[PDB]
C-alpha cells in the first residue's frame, strides 16, 4: 500500500502524460464558437525535474486529428475534424 | 487515425485521471522541508463538463501514502511517509 520512494520518483519525473486540454486554450482565435467536448485528451509533457531551476518541455512533437462538434451558440452545430499538438518526448531544460 | 467524436467525448469528460501534482501545493504551509520528487502522481478529477459554467470536482476521495525524500537544506534528508488525497469519483458542479 505504501508507494516506495524510487517508484514515486520514476513515475513523477518529466515525461509525456495524457492531459485534458481546453480547446479554446489551443485555439484562442476561435472566439465565436464553442466546442463539444470543450477539452481533449492529449499526450503532453508533465511532471517534475531534479532541480526547481529546470523545466519539463517537449523535444519531439506530433499531431493528432479528432472529430469535434463546433457550435455557434443558439444558431447551429457541425461535427468537424480538428488537429491538436501532442508531445512524444520530453526533457528537463533550464528556464 | 482520426479519433471519433464519441471517443473523444467519453475520454475527456469529467473523471479521475492520473495527474502529476506539486507536493508543496498539497502542503502549502510547509516552510521547513523541500521534497524529492517535488511532484507525485495522483488520481485527480479532470476534464470537461456538458455545461461550460460547471466544473469537474470530486464526490469521493481516499488517501494514498508515499515515501518522499524530505530535505532540510544544509542539515540532511530523510525518506519519510506522506499522505495525499486521491479522487475516486467526480461530477460537474456550479463553480
Amino acid at each position: 500500500e505504501v508507494v516506495k520512494f524510487m517508484d514515486v520518483y520514476q513515475r513523477s519525473y518529466c515525461h509525456p502524460i495524457e492531459t485534458l486540454v481546453d480547446i479554446f486554450q489551443e485555439y484562442p482565435d476561435e472566439i465565436e464558437y464553442i466546442f463539444k467536448p470543450s477539452c481533449v485528451p492529449l499526450m503532453r509533457c508533465g511532471g517534475c525535474c531534479n532541480d526547481e531551476g529546470l523545466e519539463c518541455v517537449p523535444t519531439e512533437e506530433s499531431n493528432i486529428t479528432m472529430q469535434i462538434m463546433r457550435i455557434k451558440p443558439h444558431q447551429g452545430q457541425h461535427i468537424g475534424e480538428m488537429s491538436f499538438l501532442q508531445h512524444n518526448k520530453c526533457e528537463c531544460r533550464p528556464k
